[PDB]
């Protein structure tokens, strides 16, 4: 026999019950079958989301996003089932206490990590419109892999003081709660003040780090895309501009800060190490305005050194042999991992005409739009009782309220993982097309 000392809201939390003293449990079926179902739907849909996005559509670094974003949906669709059963015995945790840790850590690990990806997203799409010079230079897939791989790491370092702070607490009605123990670990001389600090440090940096920070930079660079758009169109109504190429004045401002800026564009800085190697002056003076600045976007790719490497490719664009040189390049390791981003250079020393980046609008739009609604409407209500909640500490009379729409609205986010892998499909015909192709595939395994 141990006791454990708790918080004044877990106390009042362990005597909650609608019959007086008796180990007969309520259950609510309808919830339970829902989420069931919900269960049930959320690894289905997110399943083959994955295999769509993933092995039948062309990777891309927009499409790596929405990968690891039905990922993160998979494992939350993943624990689901395990809060079925908690919900199938009465409200109560039967699964030891390692466990009980393992599946709230997974809750927390898909909102850290739904709001993390949500912030990528904007600000990679804002930097494809906002540093067009070095988005198209460093936006490769292997980088938007490793940012999510950072991503993901910085997630599960978040939900590590929930891991901790989750154990089994017994019920007087026999049952065992599986929430939030603050007192757990290290409990100050005033257990009042540590109870309140510790619950509203969670819930604020909580709501700070998983939603008001994400969609601030959702907003922020929503609005950093929309000037530049009206800026960059203004430009292109002039006349004069129409074969030019490689802006960067496009933000305004000077260039007099070029080689500091971060996401550097500096255009000029690359050219002086080009006029200063022995093996690239040559073959810079030799080649036309529009592939002269292909030759600057590859040492912008892999450097001065590495393009220098190239000896037997140099001495093709010099005696103007495009179509030998390309040949050269596209059976080298700088075009089989980076593929877009040389393939783009390459066309250019082979027609001499200039294809230009921030000319192609963006992609997913329509997507991302729909699941940050989803994303504002989900965790919308639940960091708002969540903070509630630790302003109940202080007022008593805040905690019957807290537990009328708690329950609800921690579902309601549960329930963004079913609702994603849909608006992907109603907001992108190319996903929903990519997927009846193989539903069809499948469907055609009878004949
Ligand atoms: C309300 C809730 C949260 C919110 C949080 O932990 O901050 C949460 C996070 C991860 C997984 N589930 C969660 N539930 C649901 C929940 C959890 C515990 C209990 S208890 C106190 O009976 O052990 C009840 C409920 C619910 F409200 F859904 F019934
Ligand atoms: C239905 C419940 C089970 C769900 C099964 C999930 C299906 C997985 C689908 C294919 C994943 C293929 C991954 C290929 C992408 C590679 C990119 C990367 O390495 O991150």
């Amino acid at each position: 026999a141990t006791l454990k000392p708790l918080c004044p809201i877990l106390e009042q939390m362990s005597r909650l019950q609608s019959h007086s003293a008796t180990s007969i449990r309520y259950i609510d079926h309808a919830a339970v079958l829902l989420h069931g179902l919900a269960s049930l739907l959320g690894l289905v849909e997110n399943g083959v989301i994955l295999f769509v996005v993933g092995c039948r559509m062309r990777q891309t670094v927009v499409t790596t996003w929405v990968l690891h974003l039905a990922l993160s949906d998979l494992l939350a669709s993943a624990s689901l089932p395990f809060f079925t059963y908690f919900l199938a015995v009465g409200h109560s945790w039967e699964l030891g206490t390692t466990f009980c840790k393992l599946h709230s850590s997974i809750f927390f690990l898909n909102m850290f990590a739904s709001g993390f990806l949500l912030s990528a997203i904007s600000l990679d799409r804002c930097l494809q419109v906002v540093r067009p010079v070095w988005a198209q230079n460093h936006r490769t897939v292997a980088a938007a892999h490793k940012v999510c791989l950072v991503l993901w790491a910085l997630a599960v370092l978040n939900t590590v003081p929930y891991f901790v702070f989750r154990d089994t607490i017994s019920r007087l009605d026999g049952r065992i709660m599986c929430y939030y123990n603050v007192l757990l670990l290290n409990p100050g001389p005033d257990r009042d003040a540590t109870c309140n600090s510790r619950q509203a440090a969670l819930a604020v940096s909580k709501f700070l780090l998983a939603f008001l920070v994400p969609l601030a930079i959702i907003a922020s660079s929503h609005a950093a895309v929309s000037l530049r758009l009206q800026h960059r169109a203004d430009l292109g109504l002039q006349h004069r501009n129409i074969f030019e190429m490689l802006r960067i004045d496009e933000g305004g401002g000077s260039g007099g800060d070029e080689a500091e800026k971060l996401f550097n564009q500096d255009v000029d800085a690359a050219v002086r190490g080009i006029l200063r190697n022995a093996k690239l002056k040559p073959v810079y003076d030799s080649l036309d305005a529009v592939r002269r600045a292909a030759l600057i976007n590859m040492v912008f790719q892999m450097g001065e050194t590495g393009v220098a490497g190239f000896t037997n490719s140099l001495r093709m664009l010099q005696q103007k042999r495009w179509d030998e040189a390309a040949v050269n390049l596209a059976k080298s390791r700088w075009y089989n991992q980076t593929p877009n981003r040389a393939k783009r250079v390459i066309t250019t020393f082979r027609t001499g005409t200039w294809d230009a980046y921030r000319r192609r609008p963006g992609r997913f739009v329509r997507l991302v739009a729909a699941v940050v609604a989803a994303f504002a409407l989900c965790w919308g209500p639940y960091h708002v009782f969540s903070l509630l909640e630790a302003r109940a500490h202080a007022n008593p009379g805040l905690r019957p309220l807290v537990w009328r729409g708690l329950p609800f609205v921690t579902s309601l986010a549960f329930f963004n993982s079913v609702a994603n892998p849909v608006l992907y499909v109603l907001t992108c015909p190319d996903m929903l097309r990519k997927l009846r192709r193989s539903l069809r595939t499948v469907l055609e395994s009878v004949l």
